[PDB]
């Protein structure tokens, strides 16, 4: 277990994405999304030049999960998954060039009055946005180059650990919210189902919600796109 400080620069970006997102909090679930599809592309292209690129995990989808009694929202993609390198660097520091790109045309179009939420989207840095709805986002990764590992983080600090459950993702990655207090109606099924279904019909991948039909209940994943 490592503990680690954000750069400067994402704690900046982190209350930019926040301030403008504050009164349309759901896009958050948009972005967890768009950010598990880029995943599931990554890997597919990959499989063009390697043949085991899927040895891990032979499926490509989205998997999304209330988990209303431990106040939990699980989602899980099969896409490319990160290294403990990139979980400390992709999400804790500016790690690409876009990134600071973002910065600029985010303060220039937020002091202009132009609209930001189409900025996020384009530059994929949506991930920060969780935090309007989780005190607490935890990243479970798996990437074929190695072990699995927790990335965690309360905003004020990340840590990256070894995860002690081995592999169990085989390949992928789980976005693990703490909803807020405020925030429990992400965890009722029929909010989740049309939010998911509102931000994945452009998803070149099928994309489920585990749910419940119903005093006999059967569970199952139930595809939304
Ligand atoms: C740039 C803003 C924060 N950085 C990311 O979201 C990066 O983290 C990684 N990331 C986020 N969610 C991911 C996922 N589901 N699978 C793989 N990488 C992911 C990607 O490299 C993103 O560019």
């Amino acid at each position: 277990s490592e503990k680690f400080a954000f750069q400067a620069e994402v704690n900046r970006m982190m209350k930019l994405i926040i301030n403008s997102l504050y009164k349309n909090k759901e896009i958050f679930l948009r972005e967890l999304i768009s950010n598990a599809s880029d995943a599931l592309d990554k890997i597919r292209l990959i499989s063009l030049t390697d043949e085991n690129a899927l040895a891990g995990n032979e499926e490509l989808t989205v998997k999304i999960k209330c988990d209303k009694e431990k106040n939990l929202l699980h989602v899980t993609d099969t896409g490319v998954g990160m290294t403990r390198e990139e979980l400390v660097k992709n999400l804790g520091t500016i790690a690409k060039s876009g990134t600071s790109e973002f910065l600029n045309k985010m303060t220039e179009a937020q002091e202009d009055g132009q609209s930001t939420s189409e900025l996020i989207g384009q530059f994929g840095v949506g991930f920060y946005s969780a935090f309007l709805v989780a005190d607490k986002v935890i990243v479970t990764s798996k990437h074929n180059n190695d072990t699995q590992h927790i990335w965690e983080s309360d905003s004020n600090e990340f840590s990256v650990i070894a995860d002690p459950r081995g592999n169990t993702l085989g390949r992928g990655t789980t976005i693990t919210l703490v909803l807020k207090e405020e925030a429990s109606d992400y965890l009722e099924l029929d909010t989740i189902k049309n939010l998911v279904k509102k931000y994945s019909q452009f998803i070149n991948f099928p994309i489920y919600v585990w749910s419940s039909k119903t005093e006999k209940t059967v569970w199952d994943w139930e595809l939304m796109n």
